[PDB]
């Protein structure tokens, strides 16, 4: 029985509101998670692909013996994350998550601010044409934070790259899982969306595969 | 003029625990002066008091015969907004935006600060850092409505060292920037300096801010 | 397989240092070993640091894909430019330069490190072996090739050492189109064995690139 | 005044360039002047984005205060190397490096430039003059200072192309101890009037340093 998702995100990207709220569900056994979220203040101003990446490291798989401490953590208090992205162009976009859960459910309220973009910036085009995947190092910094970092790039129409650096913060209630704690090398977190997007309407399926080493 | 009152409102989160100051004081732009004062509302700060200095109102810089200080000029011309990202060499980044209100003789500061990634043994958990050191910003427009800061600022520690950072901040303004600043002439310098009073509940600063060209 | 003959000349906080030596590899099995030895006596700082610094020809790269390092031999090579940046201040630069003979590969490198501060843990025996790591590979256009990693150290008290690596590739003919024509990132995972001492180092590396981990 | 003699050796995106010159600086006066040719022909990116690499030796420092790179003259001199990142992508990778003669300094200067891309300023003619910084200089113990600074270039039809600069300068001896006695940053306020063409590159640059403005 995948676990059912809410969200919502608020947040301003240079100094414009927006709000969406939707949800769809996991199966963390599979990697897999879907999202649907509405715009509750009409069409976006910025190009939706941005969001994607906004729109639950609990759906991901961890390689045997391993837990998911994401998912450890439902029971234990929970974590946050906090990122900073620096685009290419100069913007950046600062976003917190935090997380309830409920019976069978996870809700996710995140906030999102988002700066510096310049006005020819290809977030405000329609060139954007996909996220591609991602390889995230992660490693504890101390018994309840571990650090992420990762490169980012999207994809545009005619060809080309609009890329970012991510660095993540996860600060954890309770001590992060012994698997991961105890490792004595880093894990790392591959993860790939494929997206449906309108100004409006944003959808999403992303998949996370977490290895010590790959296949 | 007679001094402009300020008020103050600092609400933030360092590495998940929440703080919240309050407080106020009154600046002279033309003297380059301002003041603030401000007293936890969360009890005793588990961080160094000394890192929230510079988030504790560039309208109180002199600026140079023939310029006019831009953030000044902005409050009868529907202002702007700051948002820094400060990365420091341990590691930890501050995320801090800067709101602001205006009514006739009178500044109000609603300021939110997000601080993570600092380590266990950082400095800032301890009382090392003994002072704030003065710093110069270099300023210059992104077209007519955004400024971009830069500026590296260093704390000394009670042992003779140092505690660096470098500080990136995009100023975005709802009207075209004072023309002083946009004709194509290169930046403008702001140096800054304060006179730190601090204890773990009661925090207290004398900013002194002068912009030039050259010096 | 190939032949591999190697030298490394640099300076760390001004201390010049050179080091010589080679091994041999086999890209179809993404390995490759490099045996070198100081000639100017005893390192100054952490043989570790040099790992990652002792040929991009001998990775794997999935089906479909053909390694442009590798294939760049017969076409004008490439050079590699890094910039390491540790989390105590060091920098890094590094430059990767090769000439090719028959059934064997000659890098001449250059390395030029500053801003490591007295406590730095490369001046201690605190590192004990390298972590592995996954870099990010994009194409810049048909002759360039941009790469970001996070490197980490393993320190003898169960600790990290951090850094973070840009590298930018230079190709003299343009990149092989199974990467120009892929549309996303290729990543590259690597991995060392290290036998060092401070005059005479040695790896085993292996690198395996991949578009999906499974 | 003392002479300058000036080697700069470099590639940029792999293109190999190199320039010799010199000319003369005034430490008191905080000024000095070089000129330098191409010895490989016309360069192949802007003839600005060399000016800052075209010798703190020549900088004033307030009353009471020694500039610590003329110091060092006489006791083993200093290195500086510079890690430069603009704003699209591209970095310069900058080594200094000095040798004193009666009246004389000598530089042979590398610069490592990779990652621009194809349709960077640095490739047009766009790029009319470098402005004026202000350097952040801190001690990191008693042989080496950190710099920092933000510089500009400014664009034929307006606006700006930007990026970081961070330095790291080792001194085979002690800092001057006005330096390290200091208790927080000096400031190195520079700039410079260029007159350059694709072959012939000049500077005079003014360089003063100070604790307030």
């Amino acid at each position: 029985p995948a676990m059912e998702i809410e969200c919502r995100i608020t947040g301003t990207l240079n100094g414009v509101e927006f709000e969406l709220v939707g949800g769809g569900e996991g199966t963390p056994e599979q990697g897999r998670m879907t999202n649907k979220m509405k715009s509750t203040k009409g069409a976006l101003t910025f190009s939706p692909y941005l969001l994607s990446h906004v729109m639950f490291y609990h759906f991901g798989t961890y390689p045997s013996g391993y837990e998911n401490p994401f998912l450890h953590a439902i029971n234990n208090g929970g974590y946050t994350n906090t990122r900073i992205e620096k685009y290419e162009d100069g913007g950046v976009l600062h976003v917190s998550f935090s997380y309830r859960y409920e019976a069978g459910r996870v809700i996710g309220d995140f906030k999102v601010m988002g700066t510096g973009f310049p006005e020819d910036s290809v977030i405000f085009t329609d060139k954007i044409i996909r996220s591609n995947a991602t390889v995230e190092h992660l490693h504890p910094m101390g018994d309840n934070d571990l650090d992420g970092s990762f490169t980012r790039t999207f994809s545009l129409r005619d060809g080309g790259y609009y890329s970012s650096v991510v660095d993540s913060h996860m600060h954890f209630k309770s001590a992060i899982h012994p698997s991961i704690l105890q490792n004595g090398g880093p894990m790392f977190a591959f993860r790939r969306v494929e997206e449906d997007h309108s100004n409006t309407e944003l959808g999403i399926v992303e998949y996370q595969h977490a290895f010590k080493t790959p296949d």
